[PDB]
């Protein structure tokens, strides 16, 4: 009700810069929504404050809804283009995406200006989320945040010191969190400024308590995030990565270390081989043939093509590849 309200709202405005509180806000209304608007009606109207939601939809539909609800207080949106040296007062309503636009030093500068930092639905571990989550708790000091709570086919990872060393691919499962996958994917977001995204989530998580953990899975995932990020990513690669439709580029950027050239392994209908291939844009890929590539990250069905057709993957060409194989085995054993 009102009295556990009022006892949340001074337990947020009474943080110091560099503190965290997780709250659950089961009833009602609430969260979004009714707690960031107590907040700043504490704080003062002129105020900053940020609430971060994963869906940009979700945002506006928020935005829409908090503005014509309380027209006493400012309400921004940023779902869109980076607003250069926004410093707009009331609450501001964000995606995670918004800020994955940002480098780590644009972002810091970005952040610090809010008095308060909401991590709305945390519980999605959408790859934006995961990347913006661990991002900014590189600088948490700085910050006073916030984390409130409330079959299908989807994308798993499989780990090993055997290349390739990843392998993701679709799986028949129950429904509605195996956040790997997006952890995986949220590596991207590192990838500029040198940032080993495993390693920031595992920071924040330890800090956060916000997620369950898979010890080996994380450690395994860092050993590799450690080699995404070890040498500056080709420019040729950062061009189609930026411009593809492919649905993972990361693995774009993990086979760099092997390969230059994607391929395209043949469609599996059912469980056998097919003289379909999924093309993508700016790939300027060559078929899988009898020739396959020294993939670090392969696909359930690329790994499934070179079963069926009785081939082998390559073992590591180089240091670094060797290196993580023997990290990856030590990990393991």
């Amino acid at each position: 009700s009102a009295t556990d309200l009022t006892e949340m709202v001074k337990k947020i405005t009474t943080m110091n810069r560099g503190e965290f509180r997780q709250i659950t806000l089961a009833t009602g209304a609430g969260k979004t929504t009714e707690l960031p608007r107590s907040v700043i009606e504490e704080i003062g109207r002129h105020k900053r404050v940020l609430v971060l939601i994963p869906l940009r939809a979700a945002a506006e539909s928020v935005y829409q809804y908090m503005r014509q609800k309380h027209p006493s207080i400012a309400f921004n949106l940023r779902i869109g283009e980076m607003k250069e040296g926004d410093m707009a007062t009331g609450i501001t309503y964000a995606s995670y995406g918004y800020f994955c636009q940002m480098s780590q030093p644009k972002l810091r500068a970005a952040m610090v200006e809010y008095s308060f930092i909401f991590l709305d639905e945390y519980h999605c571990a959408t790859p934006e989320q995961l990347a913006i989550m661990g991002k900014i708790h590189r600088f948490s000091e700085n910050l006073r945040v916030v984390a409130m709570t409330a079959l299908k086919c989807e994308k798993r990872i499989r780990l090993s010191p055997k290349m390739p060393f990843i392998v993701t691919g679709l799986k028949r499962m129950a429904v509605t969190k195996d956040y790997h996958y997006d952890l995986l994917q949220a590596q991207r977001y590192g990838i500029e400024d040198g940032i080993n995204i495993t390693k920031s989530f595992r920071e924040m998580n330890y800090d956060w308590s916000l997620y369950e953990e898979d010890s080996l899975m994380i450690t395994q995932l860092e050993i590799l995030n450690n080699l995404l990020i070890s040498e500056e990513l080709p420019m040729a690669v950062k061009n189609i990565m930026a411009r593809t439709d492919h649905p993972e580029p990361i693995q774009l950027a993990y086979n760099s270390y092997e390969t230059q050239v994607p391929v395209l392994f043949p469609k599996i209908r059912n469980g056998e081989v097919t003289d379909t291939y999924d093309n993508y844009t700016f790939l300027n890929a060559r078929k899988l043939g009898d020739d396959v590539p020294p993939y670090v990250y392969a696909t359930e069905d690329e790994d499934l093509a070179v079963e069926l057709l009785g081939l082998d993957w390559p073992d590591p060409g180089n240091q670094g590849t060797v290196e993580a194989g023997r990290a990856l085995k030590q990990v393991v054993g």
